[PDB]
């Protein structure tokens, strides 16, 4: 398949250069398998996700997302126009209040309740879960996001926009996740970007257009936005039957686009996310 017009860091992760503008992947998408997107909700009505979103789990008054963040997250992972995996299911755990912000013991119970929740839902091709939220380190929240990953979901964590080494923030410094980095449309890594030894991939994170609450779309930044590129990505990939949940972070660093982006950090991996696919 191939859709023409497509956000720039869609266009990149199908590419093997910068600087192009059509997404081209397998008409499969995604279909089969779940996504959670733990973040501030999801505006499930948007009609961009096509009825395939849902919101399973709040710890606020509301599920309602009314940030946009997790809407947008969403959007990358698998809505029509904006996503990596445009048949996946969408699953909104709100772990953040509309401020964007929760306390870590919230974020850590979101995770536990994914880790069994999958297990009421239909999802044969496998499970994956995107974080785009950190704060500083905890080995309470790296513990939760290690036991997330080990239940058989493929976790994304995003790296953190501190333009700092990722060691120091949490669930980033989790070694058994898969930890993101963010890239702009010319291949360097974003201003913002952490980096370290931690960084597993990098992907798409400056100037990302997706969906937004009020059933409308926008463009923002951040290594929450390079998050559920990946998260979409090993989706897709499971989907296909080229990778499982406990291996998709390794096949897709394996099959990444190598020594490609500038300004990357002695000691920090030189990998941006590629699915391969082949028209
Ligand atoms: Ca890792």
């Amino acid at each position: 398949a191939a859709q023409t017009n497509a956000p720039w860091g869609l266009a990149r992760i199908s590419s093997t250069s910068p600087g192009t503008s059509t997404y081209y992947y397998d008409e499969s998408a995604g279909q089969g398998s779940c996504v959670y997107v733990i973040d501030t909700g999801i505006e499930a009505s948007h009609p961009e996700f096509e009825g395939r979103a849902q919101m399973v789990k709040t710890y606020y008054y509301s599920s309602r997302d009314g940030n946009g963040h997790g809407t947008h997250c969403a959007g990358t992972v698998g809505s029509r126009t904006y996503g990596v995996a445009k048949k996946t299911q969408l699953f909104g755990v709100k772990v953040l209040d509309d401020n964007g912000s929760g306390q870590y013991s919230t974020i850590i119970a979101g995770m536990d309740f994914v880790a069994s929740d999958k297990n009421n839902r239909n999802c044969p091709k496998g499970v994956v879960a995107s974080l785009s939220l950190g704060g500083g380190y905890s080995s309470s929240v790296n513990s939760a996001a290690a036991r997330l990953q080990s239940s058989g979901v493929m976790v994304a964590v995003a790296a953190g926009n501190n333009n700092a080494d990722a060691r120091n923030y949490s669930p980033a410094s989790e070694p058994s996740v898969c930890t993101v980095g963010a890239s702009d449309r010319y291949d360097r890594r974003s201003s913002f970007s952490n980096y370290g030894s931690v960084l597993d991939i990098f992907g798409p994170g400056t100037s990302i257009l997706s969906t937004w609450i009020g059933g409308s779309t926008r463009s923002i930044s951040g290594t929450s936005m390079a998050t559920p590129h990946v998260a979409g990505l090993a989706a897709y990939l499971m989907t296909l039957g080229k990778t499982t949940a406990a291996s998709a972070c390794r096949y897709i660093a394996d099959t990444a686009n190598k020594g490609d982006l500038s300004n990357i950090p002695f000691g920090t991996v030189n990998l941006l996310a590629y699915n391969n696919y082949q028209a």
